Parts: C-alpha cells; structure tokens; sequence
C-alpha cells in the first residue's frame, strides 16, 4: 500500500523503485509557439522529455525498444477519444503529420518514463502506459500556462519585446528560469525544467539555460 510521495527525484530522498521514482530524475516540459498551430492564446507543446539528473539526455533511441510504436495515432484514438481530440488542438505537429510527431515523442522519450512501465500497473490493459504519458504532459500544459504568464505581465502576441523582459515575466511567475529561444529573432519555443515529487508531482526548478533569446524577440500573432 503507497508510493512514498517524499521522495524527490535527484535528492538524498529519491526511492529505487523506479515505479514510484522516476529513473530519468530531470524532466524538461518543451512547449513552442508555431503561428497556424492550436489557440491564439496558447502555447502548444512540442514533448516531455526526461533526462538524467545531471542534465545528459537519455538513450537516443528511447528506453525500451520493445515498447516503441509507430502508430500512436490510432492507439490514443481506440483508448480515449477526449485525449485524441485535445491534442489536436494543444500538440499539433507543426509538419503536419500528426502520428508521425507522436510516435518519436512516444518511442524516444514516452519509454523512458519508469513510472508508466507496464510493470508498475498491478492490472494492466494495453495502451495503459502510452495515454497516461500523453495526458501527463497535456495536463503540465495546461497547468503551467506560460500565454498567461507573459500577458499578466503586459506581454501579447503582435509585439516586439526585450528577452530581458520576457525572462522576468516566467521567473516573476513561476519563479524559475525557462529556457526561451529564438529563430531569427523570433520566439519559437519555451522549456521548463522539473523534479519529480513521489511518483508523479512535478516541482518546477531552473532551466540549465537561458536559451537563444537575445535583444528584441518578436512574439507573433498565432
């Protein structure tokens, strides 16, 4: 009975049951904004990737090649038809190709979640671990809005701001530093740097970079 909430990953406290203590202590929430993709008002999310605690990627290839797919699409659609419909509109892939996009997420960093193995579900259905690793991140997302972040703090599509002042308004409300980085001098991506608490609680902590923004960024209209 439990799953010791404590323990934190990367910590003196972290369990070794990799099922309630992810092996890939450090998580990284990647979300971007790509004009002609999901809400105006909204950043979309691009993957959730975890990584070894020193900040070193995980395995390339994934974590567990049996387990990779390349049919994601169909599987979230069988499984659960909310979840396939939410993330048309907050994971669209920018190269329109939907399945394409979701299956690298899934294959090369969905397998590295230890929390969601196949092992750690005391009566598991096929597909189990594929959808809570997809609703994990489209919840994280949602949770931690950063479109809200940058206009509660006066910054809005449709305008050239200071990367100074776009650093401010993610630290000043989430209280960390993200990584935000430009193309050409335009926002395209903004990453946040977690800690998992007990199995699945994600505590926020600094990004190992400030990213390619530099100066001016314009921040476009969707």
């Amino acid at each position: 009975s439990s799953c010791s909430s404590t323990a934190l990953s990367c910590s003196n406290s972290a369990n070794s049951d990799t099922c309630c203590s992810p092996e890939y202590g450090l998580v990284v929430l990647n979300m971007q904004w790509a004009p002609g993709y999901g809400p105006d008002n909204a950043f979309t999310l691009h993957g959730l990737w975890p990584d070894k605690c020193s900040g070193a990627y995980a395995p390339s290839g994934g974590c567990d090649s049996n387990r990779a797919s390349s049919s994601i699409a169909s599987v979230i659609k069988s499984k659960d038809s909310s979840l396939y419909n939410s993330m048309l509109t907050y994971w669209p892939s920018n190269q329109g190709n939907n399945n394409v996009f979701w299956s690298h997420e899934w294959s090369k960093h969905g397998t590295c979640v230890s929390t969601y193995d196949p092992d750690c579900y005391d009566n598991y259905e096929e597909g189990e671990d594929i959808v809570d690793y997809f609703q994990k991140a489209m919840d994280l997302r949602s949770q931690y809005n950063v479109y809200k972040a940058f206009s509660s703090n006066g910054i809005t599509p449709g305008g050239t701001y200071t990367a100074t002042e776009m650093q401010s308004a993610i630290e000043s409300y989430f209280g960390a530093k993200a990584k935000i980085d430009c193309s050409s001098g335009t926002l395209s991506d903004v990453a946040l740097y977690f800690y998992v608490r007990g199995r699945d609680t994600y505590v926020i902590t600094d990004a190992l970079s400030t990213g390619s923004c530099s100066g001016d960024v314009e921040y476009p209209t969707k």
